[PDB]
């Protein structure tokens, strides 16, 4: 089923500052990934996988916020006659694109955190490999579950409501078990960081998971509201979401990752 900004027309500022946003967070992706590779050689080559997995995210969030952009331009034209920015015949816009590059975005942003809490060898692998498990289970799962807007909504002709909150609350078990991983992930960080990391490396597992619950809230919003104000605030605080998930996070990790390399032996970050 489509999703519930096909359903709904829309005034010039509501469609203007959603295509604002789509720009404005693929720009921001754009930049990072410039930063993330140009600041990539300053930190240790025991933490430099965090650094480049950075790089990852933000050539991968750059590839989702462009195609939502092109869709959300593609899928909306202006009628004149009634002052709205009302859909065309024959493309209907999507919120899957989000859903199929978190894909990659989620396991890479949890085991970067994993990276800079030291864990290395079969323990990174491990790690990595119940993170990307409950991230991909739980991704598809909210990925199944979206596809049932029109119908929590209450539109007409779309039934088969009871599915939103199945596929929801099936998606958010895996979930407590992410955060449960990286909560004994940050609790236990390896190579003995000083009273300061170990506070850092808490604030970046507390600051993932304020982050990651903005999502669930964005999740829920055809059912709070299903007007195009809605729909407004739901990508306002999707791209809040998406820029503190993933480039302020980035950033923050990295400032972690610079300081336990400085902190051993690393010339290159103590001098930065
Ligand atoms: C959108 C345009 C581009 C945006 C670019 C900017 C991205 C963000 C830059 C980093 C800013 C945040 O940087 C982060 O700040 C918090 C402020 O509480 C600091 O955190 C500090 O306070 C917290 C309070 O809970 C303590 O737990 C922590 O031990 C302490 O260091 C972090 O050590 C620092 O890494
Ligand atoms: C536009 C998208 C990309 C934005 C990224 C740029 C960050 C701009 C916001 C800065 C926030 C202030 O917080 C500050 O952050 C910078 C960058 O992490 C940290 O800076 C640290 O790393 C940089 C990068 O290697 C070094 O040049 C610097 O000497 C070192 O201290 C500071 O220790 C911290 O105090
Ligand atoms: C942009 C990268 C990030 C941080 C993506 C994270 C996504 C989530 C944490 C989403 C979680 C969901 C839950 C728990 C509820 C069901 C639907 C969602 C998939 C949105
Ligand atoms: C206006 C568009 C400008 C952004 C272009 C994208 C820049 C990508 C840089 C990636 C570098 C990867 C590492 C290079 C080898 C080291
Ligand atoms: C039509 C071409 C327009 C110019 C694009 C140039 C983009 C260059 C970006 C380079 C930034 C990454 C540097 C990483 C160093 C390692
Ligand atoms: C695809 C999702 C699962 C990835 C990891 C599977 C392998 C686990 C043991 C390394
Ligand atoms: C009625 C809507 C059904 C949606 C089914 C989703 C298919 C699985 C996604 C991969
Ligand atoms: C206890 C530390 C709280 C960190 C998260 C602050 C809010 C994150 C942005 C949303
Ligand atoms: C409009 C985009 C808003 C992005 C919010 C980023 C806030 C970062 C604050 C981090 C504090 C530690």
């Amino acid at each position: 089923m489509p999703s519930i900004e096909n359903f709904l027309a829309y005034d010039f500022w509501q469609y203007d500052v959603i295509r604002h946003l789509f720009a404005f967070s693929t720009a921001v992706f754009l930049a990072g990934l410039v930063y993330f590779a140009m600041t990539a050689r300053t930190t240790a080559p025991n933490y430099r996988l965090s650094a480049n997995i950075s790089a990852v995210v933000m050539v991968s969030a750059a590839l989702e916020l462009g195609q939502l952009w092109l869709l959300w331009n593609e899928s909306f034209q202006w009628a004149e006659l009634q002052g709205s920015f009302v859909p065309v015949a024959g493309e209907r816009f999507s919120n899957g694109y989000r859903y199929m590059n978190w894909l990659i975005d989620v396991p890479m942003l949890a085991t970067q955190l994993v990276v800079v809490c030291g864990f290395v060898g079969t323990e990174l692998r491990n790690r990595w490999a119940k993170l990307t498990i409950a991230g991909v289970l739980m991704i598809l799962t909210g990925y199944v579950g979206q596809y049932f807007e029109p119908a929590v909504a209450g539109v007409p002709g779309y039934e088969g409501a009871e599915q939103f909150w199945i596929w929801g609350i099936i998606s958010t078990a895996f979930f407590v078990w992410m955060l449960l991983i990286l909560a004994n992930a940050v609790r236990n960080p390896q190579g003995a960081p000083s009273d300061e990391v170990r506070s850092r490396l808490k604030f970046c597992f507390w600051f993932l998971l304020a982050t990651w619950s903005i999502y669930p809230f964005a999740y829920a919003m055809p059912l709070f509201a299903p007007t195009a104000d809605g729909v407004v605030v739901r990508q306002v605080i999707y791209t809040v979401a998406d820029v503190s998930s993933k480039l302020v996070f980035g950033v923050i990790l990295s400032q972690v990752a610079l300081r336990r390399s400085a902190e051993e032996g690393f010339e290159p970050a103590r001098v930065a």
